[PDB]
């Protein structure tokens, strides 16, 4: 599986058949059809007290993971009920500017999308986690291209290091607090993994408002490559899935 003609999304269903079901991301987030709930509480972001550990490129994006064996950067709140912890974060990209998130608004696609991955704590591990309905809680922060991010500036000088698929890198006192938005506002829907397994296994929470990165930020992530070293070099972009149908799910405002 990958992101080419030949491997792409539109084959994922024939290794991946849960590719075709009924709670799949990512998904077009019609602005105007998304349901206003008030029951809905605000999210609880505690990352204070995160650790970054690394950063590896496993062929289809790079990955920043934290420790995950105690609860130091945790997720709550929301529409999410006990607590989930952040266990690695990655970006999906385009090749140009108009191209990259996985999840729309009313139709809009951004240069990227940033997904932070937790895990419900009543399960354990995130293996268990994956056997379950709502097993994981995933944060959806779109990019656009503006201003640069300091936060992201750590992030954007270690690439060089990670080139290629297999590589990895020492990364810790990564804060992750210097990638999240001035408001918390957010659309949340009931979905699944963009990438093999596919599993739907979760919680989306999708922040309303959008981080910028200037155009030499956004340019490293695209010098980045699938393939392993020593093979035919071949541009990691465009690592985003296509939208799916919404089919009878209801996408819901928290504001
Ligand atoms: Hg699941
Ligand atoms: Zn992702």
């Amino acid at each position: 599986w990958g992101y080419g003609k030949h491997n792409g999304p539109e084959h994922w269903h024939k290794d991946f058949p849960i590719a075709k079901g009924e709670r799949q991301s990512p998904v077009d987030i019609d602005t105007h059809t998304a349901k206003y709930d008030p029951s809905l509480k605000p999210l609880s972001v505690s990352y204070d007290q995160a650790t970054s550990l690394r950063i590896l490129n496993n062929g289809h994006a790079f990955n920043v993971e934290f420790d995950d064996s105690q609860d130091k950067a945790v997720l709550k709140g929301g529409p999410l009920d006990g607590t989930y912890r952040l266990i690695q974060f990655h970006f999906h990209w385009g090749s140009l500017d108009g191209q990259g998130s996985e999840h729309t608004v009313d139709k809009k696609k951004y240069a990227a999308e940033l997904h932070l991955v937790h895990w419900n704590t009543k399960y354990g591990d995130f293996g268990k986690a994956v056997q379950q309905p709502d097993g994981l809680a995933f944060l959806g922060i779109f990019l656009k291209v503006g201003s640069a991010k300091p936060g992201l500036q750590k992030v954007v000088d270690v690439l060089d290091s990670i080139k290629t698929k297999g590589k990895s890198a020492d990364f810790t006192n990564f804060d992750p607090r210097g990638l999240l938005p001035e408001s918390l506002d957010y659309w949340t829907y009931p979905g699944s993994l963009t990438t093999p397994p596919l599993l739907e296994c979760v919680t989306w929470i999708v922040l309303k408002e959008p981080i910028s990165v200037s155009s030499e930020q956004v340019l490293k992530f695209r010098k980045l490559n699938f393939n392993g070293e020593g093979e035919p070099e071949e541009l990691m972009v465009d690592n985003w899935r296509p939208a799916q149908p919404l089919k009878n799910r209801q996408i819901k405002a928290s504001f």
